[PDB]
């Protein structure tokens, strides 16, 4: 249960670290739950920035798929980043102090659970479904975005059920509540998943493409340039539809459709030959190389309030 960054942590231990962060950083970070899982796990937000009167804000979520471990990692690793070099590297000094960081360490907590104790593979929620024995909702097949039209199923066994209807899972609609109760400061959306090394924006629920598209265009391709210059990792971008495959009810352009104009999904690595069980081993330097896609973008949006 001993917190590491260059490790994988499971649910105790994440949540003993979301509280151990928060009490020796409390000049830059709050801890919040935003509401309960299916289990009844707490899901936790820490707000990470120098409290201000109206701070704008970027939102960053991990966790969305419960195999996705370097996801969970890389929240982790960004918090740390934020708090050792607050004050020491100024473009992350100026972050905090123009902007407050929403960091949402694990959205599924159920479903990461479940990875470690039964299915290392499992990816959906962990709820129950009428008139079946099959378990869970992919939850990012279950926000009001084109639900359930494309790129998802229907039936509650499958891989990708899009749920019994949009927001059905407790977790999805938590972070929809909370999205909507702030949409005024909030001005990007990142949500972090794995693997293919990609970064998306919309649409992935279809293959029209965002009024902005052709400024998140050379954003993300700034932002892959960006990574690129620490290892030499490649990474494609796009919109999802077109990038990735067509494929409805995201979360990523549920947010852009409330007006939040950067959304964004990236898919870490690796490109296959691990997948989702990438080995601790790479752990510092995907999060590494990372960081500074994210700082490109949120460096980006400062500059576009
Ligand atoms: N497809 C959308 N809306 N956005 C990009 C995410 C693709 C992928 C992540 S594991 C998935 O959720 O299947
Ligand atoms: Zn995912």
């Amino acid at each position: 249960t001993g917190h590491s960054y260059e490790k994988y942590n499971n649910w105790e231990t994440i949540e003993a670290w979301t509280k151990q962060v928060t009490s020796e950083n409390p000049d830059l970070i709050s801890r919040t739950a935003i509401g309960t899982t299916f289990l009844g796990n707490n899901i936790y937000l820490l707000k990470v920035g120098k409290p201000g009167p109206n701070k704008p804000a970027i939102f960053m979520d991990c966790g969305f798929h419960a195999r996705e471990w370097i996801s969970h990692a890389f929240c982790q690793w960004f918090v740390r980043e934020a708090v050792l070099t607050y004050g020491y590297e100024s473009h992350m000094t100026e972050f905090l102090n123009k902007l407050d960081f929403y960091v949402l360490p694990v959205l599924n907590i159920d479903g990461y659970i479940y990875t470690w104790t039964k299915n290392r593979m499992w990816r959906k929620t962990r709820s129950t479904n009428a008139g079946t024995t099959c378990i869970g909702t992919d939850p990012n097949r279950n926000f009001d975005a084109g639900w359930c039209t494309t790129g998802a199923s229907t039936d509650p066994c499958d891989e990708t059920y899009c749920g019994s209807a949009a927001e059905s899972e407790k977790e999805t609609k938590a972070l929809a509540d909370f999205i909507r109760n702030n949409l005024s400061s909030i001005k990007a959306y990142l949500t972090i998943h794995s693997y293919s090394q990609m970064i998306l924006y919309p649409y992935s629920y279809d293959y029209k493409l965002p009024e902005n598209n052709a400024e998140l265009n050379n954003l993300a391709k700034a932002a892959v340039k960006e990574l690129a210059t620490l290892y030499g990792t490649k990474y494609t971008y796009g919109p999802g539809a077109t990038t990735i495959y067509p494929a409805a009810g995201g979360s990523d352009d549920w947010a852009y459709d409330q007006g939040i104009k950067y959304s964004f999904t990236f898919e870490l690595r690796d490109k296959g030959r691990y997948g989702f069980i990438l080995p601790e081993s790479q752990i510092q330097a995907t999060c590494e190389e990372t960081m500074l896609a994210i700082k490109y973008v949120t460096n980006y949006v400062l500059g576009h309030l």
